């Protein structure tokens, strides 16, 4: 299962590290990836995420837009983890950096409380552009479900776990 990961509160736990390689580890039964409304994966954990299915994740969401149109923002879908987990759970947080509400980052964030267990990023952090600091609290106050949050960078990593309230 899940390895030397931190524990935050009751249900979130936190680890420096590589999401993919983390999901090509664990295997888990749901790895998140920060997607945007078009599952277009190609830079941050998305692209990341994709890279690492030889472009499979890419194929199968064009497949999903051309049947069901775009997310919403704050919204998700469950597509195939392919080789990474069982089940991808692409959930759109708002990019601050194309002015979006910042105020859907919780609703981001309830999607994962349709999943027992999740191995995740910080949502809308990254290129997304929001404080990830911000994005660790509104995960700590929304999520209830089992949440292992992989930090790629461990400077942020050592500051989120620094400042945690
Ligand atoms: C590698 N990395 C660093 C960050 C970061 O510091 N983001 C950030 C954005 C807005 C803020 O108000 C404060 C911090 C995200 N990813």
């Amino acid at each position: 299962s899940f390895s030397g990961y931190l524990k935050l509160t009751d249900n979130v736990y936190i680890k420096n590290a590589d999401i993919v390689e983390e999901a090509k580890k664990v295997k888990p039964t749901v790895v998140v990836n920060a997607a945007n409304v078009y599952l277009k994966h190609g830079g941050g954990v998305a692209g990341a995420l994709n890279k690492a299915t030889n472009n499979a994740m890419q194929v199968e969401s064009d497949d999903y837009i051309a049947t069901n149109g775009p997310l919403k923002v704050g919204g998700s879908c469950v597509l195939s983890g392919h080789n990474l987990a069982k089940h991808c759970l692409h959930v759109v947080g708002p990019n601050v950096n194309k002015g979006e509400d910042i105020q859907l980052l919780k609703s981001a964030y309830e999607n994962f409380n349709q999943h027992e267990v999740l191995l995740a990023p910080l949502l809308s952090a990254g290129i997304f552009g929001a404080d990830p600091i911000h994005s660790l609290r509104v995960c700590v106050d929304t999520v209830r479900t089992n949440v292992y949050l992989a930090v790629f960078d461990k400077n942020l990593y050592d500051k989120l776990v620094s400042s945690f309230l």
